[PDB]
């Protein structure tokens, strides 16, 4: 080190940050089905160490002390694990678990300082008998339906506007079956 | 084409069905902790069909259709998915689920008419409300704790030992986020 059909050129600009509006497409919440684990705790014990230490050696600016400080901020999250299945997310905190079956309010388009793009797929929970978040939104690099190798998930209970200015907080969750190495592996190889 | 640490001699052989009845030991269900997708779908649109392939180049009496139809038997089942967290086995038909808290019951050892031997995880539900399997079984050519690559479940309601009888149908699982292609590789490759 590829999971599923190779990516077309568009897909690959599209996973770059570069695609035109009108190529955005909706999807559904079973392209994230699956269950997931968060990466934070392999941050915490060291294990992701050899990611930031490539990237350092490849970015003149940057040292790997500050490459990790910025993944240390963004994989935060108490979020262990997510479940998805049967339209239904759920988050497993220690041995708390909360869920709803979400209902999907389509997509956002966004434009990063940088003027790389990405494009939010927005969810929201309305079973008054869940404690699962309020809204959430998906983010994982695809514009179009695909099942998703990976995700950056945003959570909150206050509005969607509010998730969509969060830059800085992305937790992030991989395929749970994968060991600590293959996680590295699979965030040197894409 | 490995997936944790690698296998030590002893692990090596009691995979290939070597091993004393002195190094089993007992596991917990959260060695099969994850989602799960049956392969049988992938046997009946022919997506398996180059590993029954390399299978019968190697045989010397088996042909193509005879191995094919080996594991036809061998892999069918209605039980497209199984998930597994906290304890609890949740089975997917269709869109009917069923799941249970399992008790572990221990193992059992067995011997094969090729003299070859496997262990049996036993696990029992005992939930007067649940409409999952009373007795279920594990196999998976580890006889001692390790998380689980892929994994052969026996299911019923009868006894444990008519499971223990069941040589024919073993119905498979491996991780629900692998690609039609990836197992086959992986079948290739274990
Ligand atoms: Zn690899
Ligand atoms: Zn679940
Ligand atoms: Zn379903
Ligand atoms: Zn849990
Ligand atoms: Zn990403
Ligand atoms: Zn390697
Ligand atoms: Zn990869
Ligand atoms: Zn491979
Ligand atoms: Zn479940
Ligand atoms: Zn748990
Ligand atoms: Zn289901
Ligand atoms: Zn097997
Ligand atoms: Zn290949
Ligand atoms: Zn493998």
């Amino acid at each position: 080190h590829s999971h599923g059909k190779p990516l077309t050129e568009v897909e690959q600009k599209a996973a770059n940050g570069v695609f035109d509006d009108a190529n955005v497409q909706n999807r559904k919440l079973s392209d994230w089905d699956g269950v997931w684990q968060s990466v934070y705790p392999l941050l915490q014990s060291g294990k992701l160490d050899p990611v930031f230490q490539k990237k350092a050696d490849a970015d003149k600016t940057k040292t790997f002390a500050e490459i990790k400080d910025y993944y240390h901020k963004g994989y935060a999250t108490d979020i262990e694990m997510i479940g998805i299945e049967d339209g239904i997310v759920e988050f497993h905190r220690n041995n708390e678990t909360t869920s709803c079956k979400y209902d999907y309010d389509g997509y956002k388009i966004l434009t990063y300082k940088s003027g790389k793009k990405g494009v939010r797929y927005l969810f929201e929970c309305k079973d008054p008998e869940s404690k699962a978040p309020k809204y959430i939104q998906f983010s994982d690099h695809i514009i179009a339906p695909r099942k998703s190798s990976h995700f950056h998930i945003f959570m909150g209970n206050d509005s969607q506007q509010s998730l969509l200015n969060e830059m800085e907080n992305w937790p992030t969750y991989y395929p749970y079956q994968l060991s600590s190495e293959e996680v590295v592996e699979e965030m040197m190889s894409h």
